[PDB]
């Protein structure tokens, strides 16, 4: 006596946003009666197939809120709603969070000497590792990259990428961007033999 005809989940305001913005999911469905009687109905919300909110409710749309939406919340995401029985599960819609926020670069000294050196931090806070940094080293009376220094953090948010002081420096600044893996596919074939080789002796 109910028939769930079509189920759908959507994100707002897109399937493609920008780091830091905030975003919504919706997963609803559209059944067909004869009962008088209100249904239950369980929302499952599943990314990359685990299940991350569950919620049962009487209306047959429900949400989900992102708050400030970073590139490890990207992934694949359905839905499954049930309602007395007769589950249906949406397809799946790749959600994509695009852009790396501006990285924090810090240092342990204002002022230096030659011959020292600067510890230069350089963090992308809000995100998470592995993340690869690259830290240039300027000095502005010539704006030649006077030292380039990339790393890749794997642990953590940030690098400490130790920067040496030459003894024809005066002012000094240092310029970092980060970069992130958003995704990556790697696959292997199976393995197979060879000829025996028989060592005669
Ligand atoms: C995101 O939502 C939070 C509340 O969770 C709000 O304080 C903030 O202003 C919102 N940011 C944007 C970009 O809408
Ligand atoms: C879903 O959530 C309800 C509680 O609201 C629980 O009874 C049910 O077992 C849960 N099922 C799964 C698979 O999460
Ligand atoms: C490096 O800087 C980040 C933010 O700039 C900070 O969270 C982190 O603790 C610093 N690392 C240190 C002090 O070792
Ligand atoms: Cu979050």
């Amino acid at each position: 006596s109910f028939t769930i005809n079509s189920v759908d989940m959507k994100s707002l305001p897109d399937w493609t946003v920008q780091n830091g913005k905030n975003l919504t999911l919706q997963c609803f469905a559209d059944v067909s009666t004869t009962s008088h009687v209100k249904p239950q109905h369980q929302m499952l919300f599943y990314k990359d197939d685990v299940l991350f909110y569950n919620i049962s409710s009487m209306k047959s749309t429900e949400s989900y809120f992102i708050p400030e939406v970073r590139i490890y919340d990207s992934g694949t995401y359905k839905c499954t709603v049930i309602v007395n029985n007769k589950e249906k599960t949406t397809a799946e819609y790749q959600l994509l969070v695009e852009g790396v926020p501006s990285p924090r670069v810090t240092l342990d000294k204002k002022e230096a000497i030659q011959g020292g050196i600067v510890r230069v931090n350089c963090s992308v806070p809000e995100e998470k590792a592995p993340i690869h940094f690259t830290i240039e080293k300027l000095e502005l009376n010539e704006k030649m990259v006077k030292l380039k220094r990339e790393k890749n953090s794997r642990d953590q948010n940030f690098v400490i990428l130790e920067f040496p002081v030459e003894e024809q420096d005066r002012v000094l600044s240092f310029r970092c961007q980060a970069r992130i893996i958003s995704g990556i596919h790697m696959q292997t074939s199976e393995s197979t033999k060879s000829e025996l080789v028989t060592v005669s002796r």
